[PDB]
């Protein structure tokens, strides 16, 4: 579990939203496994706008911070879940890194900020959905 809190909006997995995230929904795109939802109080979360491809990620399942080189944002095969049936996932990073499943939401950060959250694990990697190119949560 976990979310990032920017301005006035929550950002969190699409597959975790809870019922209060879909009534004040702003945006959603199951191909990236995220969804942004408007909140009543201020956010002060940062996000990064770089092209870091290193960074550090929060691991619940092992109550500790790892430090990961991780892939650009791109088209990857993900298995079918109880979630979602198999279908490539959108702007998602691979690294080599634990993550199981209570894992997704962690936030993975960079020396300019949030750069994205865990969203799939396993077999040794954690990929993580990122959210650099949403420019719209700034404003
Ligand atoms: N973005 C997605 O489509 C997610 C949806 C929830 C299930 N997915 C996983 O990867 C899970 C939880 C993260 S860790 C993990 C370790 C081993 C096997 C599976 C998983 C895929
Ligand atoms: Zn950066």
């Amino acid at each position: 579990s976990g979310a990032i809190y920017v301005g006035n909006y929550r950002v969190v997995n699409r597959h975790l939203a809870t019922h209060n995230d879909w009534a004040n929904l702003v945006w959603e795109d199951s191909s990236r496994d995220l969804l942004v939802s408007s909140t009543t109080a201020q956010g002060c979360d940062t996000i990064a706008r770089c092209d870091c491809q290193t960074g550090v990620y929060y691991c619940s399942s092992r109550r500790k911070h790892y430090p990961v080189s991780f892939s650009k944002p791109s088209l990857i095969f993900v298995e079918a879940s109880e979630y979602y049936p198999a279908r490539y996932q959108s702007h998602l990073m691979l690294a080599v890194g634990h993550s199981e499943p209570g894992d997704c939401g962690g936030i993975l950060r960079c020396q300019h900020g949030v750069v994205g959250i865990v969203s799939t694990g396993g077999n040794g990697l954690v990929g993580f959905a990122d959210v650099r190119d949403l420019l719209w949560l700034d404003e």
